[PDB]
């Protein structure tokens, strides 16, 4: 049943499951889907579509591999832009980005609405307020700019920012965040191409763990 289904991690939380993992939610055009849900950081309900936690998987793949979701349930991840653009169609959704460093500092930042279009648009990001966090804002910078890989430049460069910089993000000319970028273990000498939020440690300083994840407003 799809009408009576969860479909988010909130629906979830909601009917008493309380601790984080691997549900099945119902999207917008009932398809069933698999989801990471994060019932333990800031009150819970929350939907995980990107995970890294140590340079086990490699981020620096293609539309196809960004589109259809890769990685796994029992480390890192990317859900698949299909997949999030189906997740935040219906309502409001925050965006919260959780982060921790080599040194064991968590950071984050919050996002008073978050949205990707479709495919026809090229998974645009629609960004609503930033709301607050230690880790600044690295984020409306990009707001309003198409998904980028590799092979597929929408970016607003005369470069090709996911070659720079070794990732795929909504890259503008070229980042100010980077989450996609290469695992380079905390301090890098190499600009910009790390998993990068320049408003907390700038572009040379590459992230332990990265989590990018959704919850109504
Ligand atoms: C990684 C990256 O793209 N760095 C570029 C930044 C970012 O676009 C930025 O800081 C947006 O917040 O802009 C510059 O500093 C700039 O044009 O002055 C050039 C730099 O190469
Ligand atoms: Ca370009």
């Amino acid at each position: 049943s799809c009408a009576t289904g969860p479909r988010n991690c909130k629906d979830l939380l909601d009917r008493g499951y309380f601790l984080s993992g691997w549900h099945t939610i119902y999207l917008p055009d009932c398809r069933p889907l698999t989801v990471l849900c994060d019932m333990d950081t800031d009150g819970g309900g929350w939907t995980v579509f990107q995970r890294r936690m140590d340079g086990s998987v490699d981020f620096y793949r293609d539309w196809a591999a960004y589109k259809q979701g890769f990685g796994s349930q029992l480390g890192e991840f990317w859900l698949g832009n299909d997949n999030i653009h189906a997740l935040t169609a219906q309502g409001s959704s925050e965006l919260r980005t959780d982060l921790v460093d080599f040194e064991g500092n968590h950071q984050f930042a919050k996002y008073k609405s978050f949205k990707v279009a479709d495919e026809a648009e090229k998974y645009k990001l629609v960004l609503g307020a930033f709301v607050g966090g230690s880790a600044g804002n690295s984020l409306t910078g990009h707001n309003n700019n198409f998904f980028s890989t590799k092979d597929q430049d929408n970016d607003v460069s005369s470069s090709n920012c996911a070659e720079k910089f070794q990732g795929a993000w909504w890259y503008a000319d070229c980042h100010a965040s980077n989450l996609n970028g290469l695992y380079l273990m905390g301090p890098h000498e190499s600009y910009a191409n790390g998993i990068n939020w320049s408003a907390a440690k700038g572009y040379k300083y590459s992230y332990k763990v990265s989590e990018m994840k959704v919850r109504p407003a």
